[PDB]
């Protein structure tokens, strides 16, 4: 249901792990554990990905990543989104692609994509949080219009910021 992937770069070494969880509450408990660790041990850089089933959750997950970095005094240095569609009608899949990437380029975003069999993957970078929220809306919209399943991954990468900026 909900998948959260964490990369912690503690320079010279590197740690990756993933939990799958079913509620927002279990999600929060993973993030709390990670905040405690960061507060107490630090890191050169941290990357967090959360995979939603809907645009409402994606919106919520982006707001949750924001509080996480705020609390840590981390600067949001990097954000992206991966939409994954899956379908049997190739033609429907290719229509979803055509429109998904038009919209993203319309908001000055850069896209990357791969189509393989039933699975279709689109990564969007270089746009502010506000846009990724819209493009999630659009993605869910398109998934419904073409009757294809959909995944939404929001990804944030940050590092510890200035004392002055946190204040």
């Amino acid at each position: 249901d909900i998948q959260v992937q964490v990369n912690i770069d503690d320079n010279g070494k590197n740690f990756d792990y993933t939990y799958t969880v079913t509620t927002e509450s279990e999600l929060q408990k993973v993030l709390n554990e990670l905040m405690d660790y960061i507060k107490k041990q630090g890191a050169k850089r941290v990357r967090i990905s959360i995979t939603a089933r809907s645009s409402k959750e994606a919106y919520k997950f982006l707001a949750i990543l924001a509080k996480v970095f705020a609390e840590l005094g981390y600067n949001d240095i990097n954000r992206k989104m991966t939409v994954r569609f899956r379908g049997d009608d190739l033609e429907a899949l290719e229509k979803a692609l055509k429109e998904m990437i038009r919209q993203a380029r319309k908001f000055a975003g850069t896209v990357t994509y791969t189509l393989d069999g039933n699975d279709l993957e689109i990564t969007i970078t270089g746009v502010p949080r506000q846009v990724l929220e819209e493009l999630a809306k659009e993605a869910e919209r398109l998934a419904k219009e073409f009757n294809i399943t959909i995944t939404i991954t929001v990804t944030v990468e940050g590092q510890l910021g200035s004392l002055e900026h946190h204040h």
